[PDB]
Order: C-alpha cells, then sequence, then structure tokens
C-alpha cells in the first residue's frame, strides 16, 4: 500500500475498504479511523491541496490532496476544516479535526484514495501501489 494510511493514537481503524461482511449490500469507499470529534487529522503524504469541499452529504466536510502525479487523498467527515485551497502541506501537518459530518454514523475521518483527479475513482489504499 503505497498510499496506505498511517494514523496514529487515537485514531482506531474500524471498517476497511471495499465491500462489507456479507456477499451484499454496500461498499465502503475507503477506511475509517474513529476518533473524538475535534481530534485534529494531521495529512498522511504531502501533497497539495486542490479540492475542499463543505457540505452535509457524503463526505461532508472534505479535503483532497493530490499526493502522486495520479492519486489524490482525501480526509472526511470533518468537524472543522483547517486546510485551504493550494497549501502545499506536509506529512503530519494538521489538515481538519474529526467530526461526523455528511453521512457519517459518529466521530470518524474517512480516508479515500482516489485516481484520476480529486473526484475521481476510488481505489483500495492498502494495496495501490504495492
Ligand atoms: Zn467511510
Amino acid at each position: 500500500g503505497a498510499f496506505a494510511p498511517h494514523f496514529g493514537s487515537p485514531f482506531v481503524r474500524t471498517s476497511d475498504y471495499g465491500k462489507r461482511p456479507g456477499l451484499y449490500g454496500d461498499f465502503h469507499t475507503g477506511i475509517d479511523y474513529a476518533a473524538p470529534t475535534g481530534t485534529p487529522i494531521p495529512a498522511q503524504y504531502p501533497g497539495l491541496v486542490d479540492w475542499v469541499q463543505s457540505s452535509s452529504i457524503g463526505l461532508g466536510e472534505h479535503v483532497g490532496i493530490k499526493v502522486a502525479d495520479n492519486l489524490w487523498a482525501m480526509y472526511g467527515h470533518m468537524s472543522r476544516i483547517r486546510a485551504k485551497m493550494g497549501d502545499k502541506v506536509k506529512a503530519g501537518q494538521i489538515v481538519g479535526d474529526v467530526g461526523s459530518s455528511g453521512w457519517s454514523t459518529g466521530p470518524a475521518v474517512h480516508y479515500e484514495l482516489r485516481k484520476g483527479g480529486p473526484n475521481g475513482q476510488h481505489v483500495n489504499p492498502d494495496t495501490y501501489g504495492g
């Protein structure tokens, strides 16, 4: 996983990427890490902030960071966004605060890997890149 997420404490992984338990029903498009609302989200990989959105839908408050030539890391369900568009960010820079914005049951951060663009196709962060 060349761009797998490596959140430390207090982030705890809850729902994996891909088809959920059983053979029918839902498909998680990223990896959910649980943590209290307000927990600062440190960026996993350096890149350019080229996508910021506030909505009450799906990922809700989220940022996209271009972390590779054709790969964008998305950090979602924020309670507060702290990156501005154009920001060059380093790994471990705090890009936001955990929330439950959008379509999330409780407090967690949704890490999604997209190819083709900030609204592009999602991939498996655990496996993409090796
Ligand atoms: Zn999710």
